[PDB]
């Protein structure tokens, strides 16, 4: 099945799930140059002071943070967001070593990791019908560089070794994603996919400016990760991301002057 591997990577994507060289994938390289103020966007609201974080899973390709999403707790509105959006799980992507990892780059500028945190319009009553619209979800990416450790991370990287493997899970509660937000909420945006399969083209991207500093520590834990499961040949869980895609007929708006 698919994978980050040179037989079922990204470039092999496309035979299984054709979308893959579809009209809006993602990621894709902001030109920071060409993204243009948009005085149209209302101010973006992340709304997190209610989430209920549930478990943690490792998937085979990331790890899933994943949420209670049965009311509305953890919200995104605002910004180029029509009605509210609910959080429904948070993961990353990172490279083998901190020059590469994110999946965003920003004038081809890539970090060492990327945060996205995956919303669903409430409209549509669930993400399983979510997926199904155009507007279904919003991802909140955000952009993770090596320096100072980020205190709101560790609960996160001190579970890490009880997923080692795909497959495994564990109970994640009380985990507050607000610790993992930059200062700054300045943002651009556009409309994409999903970054792996179904690679499907439902998500408002909201991509922050403003990194978040993790430390070497931090993601070198990311990185003793596997993709395979318990009782198979060890492949360290490392450059799950996806290149940047073409951005073809869109138009990146920024939030900020
Ligand atoms: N062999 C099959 O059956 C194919 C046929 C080919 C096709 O027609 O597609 N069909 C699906 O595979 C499929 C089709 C439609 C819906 C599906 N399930 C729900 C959508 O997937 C949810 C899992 N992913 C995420 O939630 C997610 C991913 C990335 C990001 S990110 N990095 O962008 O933030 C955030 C969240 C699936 C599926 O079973 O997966
Ligand atoms: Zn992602």
């Amino acid at each position: 099945h698919w994978g980050y591997g040179k037989h079922n990577g990204p470039e092999h994507w496309h035979k299984d799930f054709p979308i893959a060289k579809g009209e809006r994938q993602s990621p894709v390289d902001i030109d920071t140059h060409t993204a243009k103020y948009d005085p149209s966007l209302k101010p973006l609201s992340v709304s997190y002071d209610q989430a209920t974080s549930l478990r943690i899973l490792n998937n085979g390709h990331a790890f899933n943070v994943e949420f209670d999403d049965s009311q509305d707790k953890a919200v995104l509105k605002g910004g180029p967001l029509d009605g509210t959006y609910r959080l429904i799980q948070f993961h990353f992507h990172w490279g083998s070593l901190d020059g590469q990892g994110s999946e965003h780059t920003v004038d081809k500028k890539k970090y060492a990791a990327e945060l996205h945190l995956v919303h669903w319009n409430t409209k549509y009553g669930d993400f399983g019908k979510a997926v199904q619209q155009p507007d279904g979800l919003a991802v909140l990416g955000i952009f993770l560089k090596v320096g100072s450790a980020k205190p709101g991370l560790q609960k996160v990287v001190d579970v890490l070794d009880s997923i080692k493997t795909k497959g495994k899970s564990a109970d994640f509660t009380n985990f507050d994603p607000r610790g993992l937000l930059p200062e700054s909420l300045d943002y651009w945006t556009y409309p994409g996919s999903l970054t792996t399969p179904p690679l499907l083209e439902c998500v408002t991207w909201i991509v922050l400016k403003e990194p978040i500093s993790v430390s070497s520590e931090q993601v070198l834990k990311f990185r003793k990760l596997n993709f395979n499961g318990e009782g198979e040949p060890e492949e360290l869980m490392v450059d799950n991301w996806r290149p940047a895609q073409p951005l073809k007929n869109r138009q990146i708006k920024a939030s900020f002057k």
